[PDB]
């Protein structure tokens, strides 16, 4: 990881494009870089730069413009794109821009940019908030599934004020369906205790979210300590559909929209691999 070379060079950023929380066009929502903006090396020295370690960082205040009406968090992260700047494929839709589940029908299947996945990331929580109401503060969304309106996965790491380490849980949530959580390392709840297993700010760790058919499982990689897995069956889900599709996201996204304006989430990522098949 070179400390001189932007992020699309240190890391294959390829099939993804880069949302960050401004509104230069003046159309109201969060800006886009495209797939092929972003691998010219972009890199604006606040949102989403190189560290001197030469990491990819994602940085992103409370305050600032979303990417929906839909949702009241902000969020500098990547969106996956299987047409790799590909521009005349639908960034939306079951083509070859997305993925579908394998247990999905064979049309589905042959139309989409891929069959399952295995999203894998190396990164740092280096900051969360501290500021804003008791069930928000201290989370952020570093990875996920992401279908035409629900989410599959939302993987969460939350630090609590008075807490020396934080906490892994994930969200699954149905088509059309609500969340189910699952408490990964430590607890998701607004008043745990500090988690002594817990992950701290600036500490390494590693992630894998693997889908084959209607299987998903979650591991946190941690050096020196055992793997932690989750396996959650999306049987009951209705992803195995014909017009459902699915990307891979990641970066922070900041659950917090109470806080003060200029508190942010920040995370290193150190490795950033998206595969299907």
């Amino acid at each position: 990881l070179d400390p001189q070379l932007p992020p699309s060079s240190n890391f294959d950023l390829s099939a993804w494009y880069l949302s960050v929380p401004t509104d230069n066009n003046g159309d109201g929502k969060a800006d886009s870089i495209k797939e092929n903006d972003l691998n010219a090396g972009y890199a604006d020295g606040t949102y989403f730069y190189t560290a001197a370690d030469g990491g990819m960082v994602f940085r992103c205040p409370i305050d600032g413009y979303k990417t929906s009406t839909n949702t009241s968090y902000t969020r500098t992260e990547l969106r996956e794109m299987l047409r790799r700047g590909d521009t005349s494929i639908a960034t939306q839709g079951v083509n070859g821009n997305n993925w579908v589940f394998g247990s999905a029908p064979a049309s589905a299947r042959e139309a989409a940019g891929g069959v399952d996945g295995v999203l894998r990331a190396t990164l740092a929580v280096n900051h969360v908030t501290t500021t804003g109401d008791s069930g928000q503060v201290g989370r952020v969304i570093v990875g996920q599934i992401h279908a035409n309106n629900d989410e599959p996965l939302r993987l969460y790491y939350r630090k609590l004020p008075g807490h020396s380490k934080g906490s892994v849980y994930i969200a699954h949530e149905p088509n059309g369906g609500s969340d189910s959580w699952y408490d990964m390392i430590g607890s998701r709840s607004s008043s745990a205790s500090d988690p002594s297993d817990g992950i701290a700010l600036d500490e390494v760790w590693s992630y894998e979210v693997k889908v084959v058919g209607n299987t998903l499982t979650v591991t946190i990689f941690r050096a020196g300590k055992d793997d932690v897995v989750q396996v959650v069956d999306m049987g009951n889900s209705g992803y195995d559909v014909a017009d459902q599709y699915q990307y891979f996201k990641a970066g922070v996204y900041n659950q917090n929209n109470t806080g003060n304006a200029s508190d942010y989430v920040q995370v290193t990522f150190y490795a950033l691999e998206q595969s299907h098949d």
